[PDB]
């Protein structure tokens, strides 16, 4: 019953400062412009200890499966090759990505009927709000 309130199909309904977050990450112009248009569906499921998060979008489809606390390889939508670790901290899913001596953290939490995603790189935060699809 780990992560029950996250499970389901979610649609992006608002974004703030995502271009600035991508700039801070190092994303190039053309990827920022095209990726910034996308309104992905995020599909979250749990089977035993394995959590799967899929992102279906007109930009790029991605999928990760993981066990909490156990590092894994991830290729991000912008084609970074990162080492990721995802934990639960007080009911918030905390996803840290490490690559090229850099780090970014993505937090996902349930707030009312929304799933709120906060993406932080250095001093820049982007907030991405999802509703049930
Ligand atoms: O709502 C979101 N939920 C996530 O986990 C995000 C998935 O996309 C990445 C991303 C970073 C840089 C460039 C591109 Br293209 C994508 O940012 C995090 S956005």
């Amino acid at each position: 019953h780990m992560c029950d309130a996250f499970v389901g199909t979610w649609k992006l309904v608002s974004s703030e400062n995502f271009d600035d977050y991508m700039k801070e990450v190092g994303v190039g112009f053309a990827t920022r412009k095209v990726a910034g248009m996308a309104k992905p569906n995020m599909i979250i499921s749990v089977n035993g200890d394995v959590i799967t998060i899929k992102s279906e979008s007109t930009f790029k489809n991605t999928e990760i499966s993981f066990i909490l606390g156990q590092e894994f390889d991830e290729v991000t939508a912008d084609d970074r090759k990162v080492k990721s670790t995802i934990t639960l901290d007080g009911g918030v899913l905390v996803h840290v990505q490490k690559w090229d001596g850099k780090s970014t953290t993505i937090k996902r939490k349930r707030e009312d009927d929304k799933l709120v995603v906060e993406c932080v790189m250095k001093g820049v935060t982007s907030t991405r709000v999802y509703e049930r699809a």
